């Protein structure tokens, strides 16, 4: 279920952000670069990458722009994380275009993995974040159940 965060554990998401927020397309870069390596059978599910070597594909715009795009989305969920609606709508815009994907669970979750391990959070700031995603998450799946309107 969703369940909101206090005003003190949204400072902690907010900080705990802030080193990717202020470094949003690099981090992205790097992220989502090591999410592909350590997890081959994603690359496919990406036309614009389908059919290359990763490390042929790495440097080029099309990766940078997907990079970007998950990025944006989770910089905007941080934004919004004082306001459960609008924290739900960024996701809600966001679930349409994977709806009709073949993209299992463990992919997305995978990949928040990956964004886990690279911000070294200490067990507090972790506990937060982990409120946060755990709320993405509940949406994000909602949505992709055919249940999005309900956070309307
Ligand atoms: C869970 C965090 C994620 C976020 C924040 C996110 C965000 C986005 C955004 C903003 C778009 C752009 C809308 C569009 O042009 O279609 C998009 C499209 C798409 N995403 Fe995601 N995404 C996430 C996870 C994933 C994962 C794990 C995969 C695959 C393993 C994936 C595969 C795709 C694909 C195939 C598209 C369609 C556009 C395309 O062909 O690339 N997404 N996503
Ligand atoms: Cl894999
Ligand atoms: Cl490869
Ligand atoms: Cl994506
Ligand atoms: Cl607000
Ligand atoms: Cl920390």
């Amino acid at each position: 279920a969703f369940v909101g965060l206090s005003d003190s554990e949204e400072k902690l998401v907010r900080d705990a952000w802030a080193p990717i927020h202020g470094d949003l397309q690099g981090t992205a870069n790097t992220v989502f670069y090591n999410y592909l390596k350590k997890y081959p059978s994603n690359q496919d599910k990406f036309e614009t990458l389908k059919g290359h070597p990763l490390d042929e594909v790495k440097d080029t715009a099309n990766f940078k722009l997907i990079a970007g795009r998950i990025f944006t989305i989770f910089d905007n969920c941080v934004k919004n994380v004082g306001n459960d609606k609008g924290f739900q709508k960024v996701i809600a815009d966001m679930s349409g275009p994977h709806v009709a994907r073949p993209i299992t669970h463990g992919s997305y979750n995978d990949l928040r993995g990956v964004i886990y391990d690279s911000m070294h959070l200490d067990s507090t700031h972790g506990a937060a974040w982990n409120k946060m995603m755990d709320n993405f998450f509940y949406v994000f799946y909602e949505c992709l159940d055919g249940r999005c309107s309900q956070f309307s």
